């Protein structure tokens, strides 16, 4: 009788719905009708209810078959990356055919700064995948990976469910960032939890404690990257190791001239020719700023280096064009470091 009381059911059956979740939505809808402003079950149903509708099912963008186009990105969001390119190439080119994707889920493992959450990037581009990302640092329980139970308020579902609430498709590209932080002291492990997720056995049986009914996830191609070991013997078991590590200073040098920069001269609010940075400031920063196995201090300094330009530029607007190099880079980072 009610607006919203009655604005339910326009998106129960409008928006898709599986066969085990369809009438156990509305199951859950017959705690209602009795009331409106009651609190308690009247409050918390109709946010299970909203819950219920914002997650995705039926519902997934287009993956391509096609090969070389994921090799024509491999190379654009990087270069390749000596090997390790073919790699991703030959873990996309058996999940170009049966949906269960079952491989070993894939493990970017390597010091903090190599291209980790960007390869990940690119992977979700190459298949046309949607990309969200989950960070397992801090999760100390397995309140996280499965959510909480349906009680009063604030008992919200696993961290996944709400993560398929933002991308609205069946088949993301789910990124499992630095697993080695996952502590498991607390509830059990998340562990056990996270096993049910990739395990392809259970990963259709996928079941959580707020969102009682089930949801599938063989659709979802995940990619848990990591730096160190330290991760339980269940999870390396099924997962594809791939290792990389090494980074010389030409090899710093390309990356920060096809990415890097671009990158922090565009977020720095500077325009195409307004700042140059020849090889020699890049080097500068490599040798003097940043010492590291990876390029995130690479990128920070560059964060700063492009943040003093656009300063310079509006405290002084006779200038049109700034020009860093090896000889002024102190001016601009301060002092050298190493
Ligand atoms: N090999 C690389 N090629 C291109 N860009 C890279 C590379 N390595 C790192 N990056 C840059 O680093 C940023 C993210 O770093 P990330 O890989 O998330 O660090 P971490 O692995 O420590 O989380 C991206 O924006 C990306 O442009």
């Amino acid at each position: 009788a009610p607006d919203e009381n009655e604005a339910l059911k326009r998106k129960i059956d409008a928006a898709k719905m599986p066969k085990e979740a369809k009438e156990k939505a509305e199951a859950e809808l017959q705690k209602l009708k009795m009331m409106s402003p009651m609190s308690a079950e009247a409050t918390v149903v109709r946010g299970y209810i909203d819950w219920m509708v914002q997650v995705p099912w039926n519902a997934r963008s287009k993956v391509k078959k096609d090969l070389r186009q994921a090799q024509e990105i491999l190379d654009t969001d990087h270069y390749g990356l000596e090997r390790v390119k073919d790699r991703i190439l030959e873990y996309l080119a058996v999940q170009s055919r049966v949906n269960k994707i079952k491989g070993p889920i894939l493990c970017l493992v390597g010091p903090p700064g190599v291209g980790k959450t960007s390869l990940g990037q690119s992977i979700a581009k190459a298949t046309g995948r949607k990309y969200v990302r989950m960070a397992l640092g801090g999760v100390r329980d397995e309140a996280e990976i499965r959510g909480h139970r349906r009680t009063y308020i604030g008992s919200m579902p696993g961290k996944l469910i709400q993560k398929m609430a933002k991308v609205g498709v069946k088949n993301p590209l789910f990124l499992l960032d630095e697993i080695d932080k996952m502590s498991s002291d607390m509830r059990g492990d998340p562990a056990s939890a996270l096993l049910e997720v990739l395990d392809p056995e259970q990963n259709v049986a996928f079941s959580d404690h707020y969102l009682e009914v089930d949801y599938d996830l063989s659709d979802v191609m995940f990619v848990a990257t990591s730096n160190s070991m330290n991760i339980p013997a269940p999870l390396l078991d099924r997962m594809e190791v791939i290792r990389l590590s090494g980074y010389t200073e030409d090899e710093k040098l390309n990356i920060a001239k096809r990415h890097l920069l671009p990158k922090q001269i565009e977020r720095n609010a500077l325009k195409k020719g307004e700042l140059t940075v020849d090889d020699s400031a890049i080097i500068g920063i490599i040798r003097y700023y940043t010492r590291e196995a990876g390029v995130r201090g690479l990128e920070r300094e560059i964060s700063k280096l492009c943040r003093k330009a656009v300063k310079q530029l509006l405290l002084d607007k006779s200038l049109k064009h700034i020009e860093i190099n090896g000889d002024n880079l102190h001016d601009y980072l301060g002092v050298q470091r190493f």
